[PDB]
C-alpha cells in the first residue's frame, strides 16, 4: 500500500550508491537488503578497497574511474565518515611478462594519467620493505589510493535516508513480478511495488536472476584477506607505503599499507574457492591456503610485513566469463536495471555506477559509455531462461 518510484534490491556497494543518487533528486525510493549494510556477508567488507585510474581492462573504464574518483571526493565532503586516503597505487611485475602491467602502462599513456615508471632496484630503494627481483618493472600512480568501503556504504545510506529513502533491512527478496507499467518484489516481510526496479544483489545475482527469467553465467568465489603485524617504519601509510596490485608468476596479489597500526593487508586475486553465497564458509583459516597463499607472497616480496596474523576476513567475488561488469536494462523489461558480475574489481566504480543506475532507472539511458557492460554481449554466454 506504499507505491515507490524506484525499488533497489540489494543495498550494497552498487545499490546504496544508486539509492543516494535517486534520493538526492527527490525520487521516492525503497532499498531492500537481506542484511543491514554495511555488513560482513557480501562483497564490501574487510575495510579497504583500491581505486586506481590506469585501467587496462578497457578504455570505457578510465572515465568511469575518474568520475568515480571525483564522486568519492564529493562524498568525503558530505559526510563525517572517512572515505578516501591518497596512498598512491603501485603496480609491478616481471618485465615483458605481465599483461596486467603492460595494459596499465598503455592505459596511463592513452589517457595522459600522471604516473612514475621505475624498475628493479629503484622499486626497492623508493619503498623500503619491497623486495622485487632486478628484472621487475613498475608503474606507480600517485593520485589514486584507498577507499574505506564500509564507510562509503554507511555514508551513502545515512545521506540517502536523510533525504527520504526508505531502507528495509534483514529482508530477503524471494521473487519478482514484472509488468509493462510496474515492478513488484515478494519478501517474507511483504510485497512492494514501484515504477522501476534496480537489481544489485551481488553474489546472490548468481542464484536469483533466474527469477527474472535470466540465465547468465555468474560464478561466486570465496576470497579471503589477512592483516599482518608489520614493520611500521616501512609499511605504514604514515611513511607513504602505497596500496598495490601486482602480478607475479603465480598470479595477482593486492594490498594496503598499515593504517594506524592495523597491519599490512593482503589478498590473492586470481585464486578463490567456487562457492554458493548461502553455504560459503565465512571463517578465515578453515582452509590452509587462506593464510599460506598470503605468506608465500609476503616472505618473497614484502618480508617485513610477514608477522603474526592480526585479522582475517572472507569476502566474495562474482565473476562473469569475460570478467567485465553487467550494467544494463533487462532485455525484456525496460523498467528493470541490472547490476551484476563485478568480477572482483567493482568497488572503486561504485560511486559512478550509482550514477549510471540512477540514470538508467529514470531515463532508460545514461550519459556514460557502458557499451562494454551490455547484458546482450556474446562473451557473457547469456540468454533468457
Ligand atoms: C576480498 C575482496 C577484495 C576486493 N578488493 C577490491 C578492490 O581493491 N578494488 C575494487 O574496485 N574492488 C574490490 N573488490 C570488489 C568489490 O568489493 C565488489 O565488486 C563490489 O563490492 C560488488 O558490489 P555489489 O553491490 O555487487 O555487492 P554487495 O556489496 O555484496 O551488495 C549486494 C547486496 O545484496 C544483498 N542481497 C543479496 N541477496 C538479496 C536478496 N535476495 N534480497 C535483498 N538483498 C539481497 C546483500 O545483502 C548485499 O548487501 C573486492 C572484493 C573482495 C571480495
Ligand atoms: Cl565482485
Amino acid at each position: 500500500s506504499t507505491h515507490f518510484d524506484v525499488i533497489v534490491v540489494g543495498a550494497g556497494s552498487m545499490g546504496m550508491a544508486a539509492g543516494y543518487q535517486l534520493a538526492k533528486q527527490g525520487v521516492k525510493t525503497l532499498l531492500v537488503d537481506a542484511f543491514d549494510p554495511p555488513h560482513t556477508n557480501g562483497s564490501h567488507h574487510g575495510d579497504t578497497r583500491i581505486i586506481r585510474h590506469a585501467y587496462g581492462e578497457g578504455r570505457e573504464y578510465v572515465p568511469l574511474a575518474l568520475r568515480s574518483q571525483e564522486l568519492w571526493y564529493e562524498l568525503e565532503k558530505e559526510t563525517h565518515h572517512k572515505i578516501f586516503t591518497k596512498t598512491g597505487v603501485l603496480v609491478f611485475g616481471p618485465k615483458g611478462e605481465s599483461a596486467f602491467v603492460a595494459e596499465t602502462m598503455e592505459a596511463a599513456k592513452e589517457h595522459s594519467l600522471t604516473v612514475d615508471l621505475l624498475e628493479g632496484d629503484e622499486i626497492n630503494k623508493r619503498w623500503p620493505g619491497i623486495t622485487v627481483p632486478e628484472n621487475y618493472n613498475a608503474i606507480f600512480e600517485p593520485n589514486s589510493g584507498v577507499l574505506f568501503s564500509e564507510n562509503c556504504i554507511r555514508a551513502y545510506r545515512e545521506l540517502a535516508e536523510a533525504r527520504g529513502a526508505k531502507v528495509l533491512t534483514h529482508t530477503r527478496v524471494e521473487d519478482f513480478d514484472i509488468s509493462p507499467d510496474s515492478v513488484k518484489i515478494e519478501t517474507a516481510n511483504g510485497s512492494y511495488t514501484a515504477d522501476k526496479l534496480i537489481v544489485s544483489m551481488g553474489a546472490w545475482n548468481s542464484k536469483l536472476l533466474s527469477k527474472l527469467n535470466l540465465d547468465i553465467p555468474l560464478q561466486p568465489y570465496r576470497q579471503v584477506v589477512g592483516f599482518f603485524e608489520s614493520d611500521e617504519s616501512k609499511y605504514s601509510n604514515d611513511i607513504d607505503f602505497p596500496g598495490f596490485m601486482v602480478e607475479v608468476p603465480n598470479g595477482i596479489y593486492y594490498g594496503f599499507p598499515s593504517f594506524g597500526g592495523c597491519g599490512l593487508m593482503l589478498g590473492y586475486h586470481t585464486f578463490g574457492q567456487k562457492i554458493d553465497p548461502d553455504t560459503i564458509n565465512r571463517e578465515f583459516g578453515v582452509y590452509p591456503e587462506d593464510e599460506s597463499n598470503l605468506r608465500a607472497f609476503l616472505e618473497e616480496y614484502m618480508p617485513g610485513a610477514n608477522g603474526e596474523l592480526k585479522r582475517g576476513a572472507v569476502c566474495m567475488y562474482t565473476k562473469t566469463l569475460d570478467e567485465h561488469f553487467i550494467i544494463d536494462l533487462h532485455p525484456e523489461h525496460s523498467n528493470v536495471v541490472i547490476a551484476a558480475g563485478f568480477s572482483g574489481h567493482g568497488f572503486k566504480f561504485s560511486s559512478g555506477v550509482g550514477e549510471v543506475l540512477s540514470q538508467l532507472a529514470l531515463t532508460g539511458k545514461t550519459e556514460h559509455d557502458i557499451s562494454i557492460f551490455s547484458i546482450n554481449r556474446p562473451a557473457l554466454k547469456e540468454s533468457l531462461q
